[PDB]
């Protein structure tokens, strides 16, 4: 569940988030987030 366009990514818990292509998916580095 993302909110954001193909090409911009974000900033996101602990890690960023590259908006895929659909402008519905997201990668986001995940490395690690307690919180």
């Amino acid at each position: 569940e993302v909110t954001c366009e193909p090409g911009t990514t974000f900033k996101d818990k602990c890690n960023t988030c590259r908006c895929g292509s659909d402008g519905k998916s997201a990668a986001c580095t995940l490395k690690a987030c307690p919180q």
